[PDB]
């Protein structure tokens, strides 16, 4: 599918759970805690950029936040937890400015999904886009889906029709792409993520 739309104002759910990194996307699941790709977290640790809470073209800014620590998923899956320091250098509270997206606990082939992130973020001044498609394949912690994606979509949450989190985009076939790959969250991955949410 190639069906995309700018989210001009990302202050409402679930858009206010999406975060921009300098080169990718993530999603907020709990206190100070973002899920993204392992590769996005790692690249961001070279340049040590802050995370921008739900950056969009219009609407009140949610703050930029310093990265506190990273927990990489031990296995092969391109998955990592990024923790942020809660208070920005302007006094904004990370938690007051995002939502915590709940888990879908799986999906089925043929389900209609959305991928929300920052395709070509550096060139667009980090406009948020939602792109719609379908899940075409699921196997263990892998899924394939046909929502249009571009570089900058890494780490993008893949949401079901009730805005619940199925997994995150990590790679494609292109770059630039209509056959994309995600990390699909099984119970074991949901457990790793939930054990790494700040208390
Ligand atoms: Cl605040």
């Amino acid at each position: 599918e190639k069906n995309v739309k700018e989210i001009t104002d990302a202050t409402k759910e679930p858009y206010n759970s999406v975060v921009a990194f300098v080169g990718g996307t993530g999603v907020v699941v709990g206190k100070n805690t973002i899920v993204t790709n392992k590769h996005i977290a790692k690249s961001n640790d070279i340049f040590k950029n802050r995370v921008s809470a739900h950056h969009s073209s219009k609407g009140k800014g949610g703050g930029n936040y310093d990265v506190k620590d990273i927990v990489e998923y031990p296995g092969k899956e391109d998955l990592a937890i990024v923790h942020v320091h809660e208070t920005s250098t302007e006094g904004l509270n990370f938690n007051k400015n995002v939502s915590y997206t709940k888990f879908a606990d799986g999906a089925k082939v043929k389900d209609r999904i959305s991928v929300i992130g920052y395709p070509k973020g550096a060139q667009t001044k980090y406009k948020m886009f939602e792109s719609t498609g379908t899940i075409n394949h699921i196997s263990g912690t892998f899924m394939e889906f046909d929502a249009y994606a571009q570089p900058g979509n890494s780490g993008s949450p893949v949401l079901n029709s009730k805005h619940e989190l199925i997994g995150i985009l990590y790679a494609g076939s292109g770059d630039e792409s209509e056959k994309n790959f995600g990390v699909y969250f099984t119970p074991q991955l949901k457990e790793f993520i939930q054990n790494n949410i700040e208390k």
